[PDB]
């Protein structure tokens, strides 16, 4: 039941998406090992994803965490990248999607840094990189994120330097302590908690 619908580049929310992308960009204490090196990326298409039954699963879910958080879903929209992109967006996130050797616990990781999502693409640190050259920093194959929509509620701060929330937890938010340039990263236990709006198909671009 899921229909990719092509969004224009004239188009102001092809456009507040692109910049969301590009904005976030940032340096990885890997050196770029497993995502690459690049500054931006050229983006090649944006597509809104539409599902009704997945949306108002994602809705109904929302709404409970809502009205056991003082009336706040504390909604936001983040990135996720996955080998699992097409499975996604067919049939929601599930726990299959669950990262169990994840730094805080067996959940669904989603990242403020476009460029940490980038990391995933192709699988933990990276894989052995693009299907067809073995290349981690392939300048060439095209890539896949998701930008969704992600119900935190009641969120559990863990400062830093399928598994159940926190008792009387909605979500975990893994704030870097260090790196004081890393932007937050999520973490979820229900799959019905998060909904892939945008599926934005992109190559890294090589630094001049
Ligand atoms: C740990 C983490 C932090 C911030 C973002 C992400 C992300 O976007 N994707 C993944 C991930 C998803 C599927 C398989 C492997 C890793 C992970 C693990 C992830
Ligand atoms: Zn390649």
């Amino acid at each position: 039941g899921t229909i990719l619908i092509d969004l224009s580049p004239d188009d102001k929310e092809f456009q507040s998406v692109e910049e969301e992308m590009q904005s976030t960009v940032r340096e990885h204490r890997d050196g770029g090992h497993a995502g690459g090196i690049f500054n931006r990326y050229n983006i090649l298409k944006i597509q809104k994803v539409c599902n009704k039954k997945l949306w108002e699963r994602y809705t109904h879910r929302r709404k409970e965490v809502s009205e056991e958080n003082h009336n706040h879903a504390n909604e936001r929209m983040l990135f996720h990248g996955s080998p699992f992109v097409n499975a996604i967006i067919h049939k929601g996130f599930d726990e299959r999607h669950a990262y169990i050797g994840g730094m805080f616990g067996a959940g669904i990781y989603f990242a403020e840094n476009s460029s940490k999502s980038n990391q995933y693409v192709y699988g933990i640190g990276g894989g052995t990189g693009c299907p067809v050259h073995k290349d981690r920093s392939c300048y060439i194959c095209h890539r896949q994120l998701l930008f969704c929509r992600v119900t935190l509620g009641k969120s559990f701060l863990q400062f830093s330097a399928m598994a159940h929330s926190p008792p009387g937890h909605h979500s975990v938010t893994g704030r870097p302590s260090v790196n004081g340039l890393a932007l937050a990263e999520y973490v979820i236990y229900r799959g019905e908690q998060a909904y892939p709006e945008y599926l934005i198909t992109y190559q890294i671009m090589r630094p001049e």
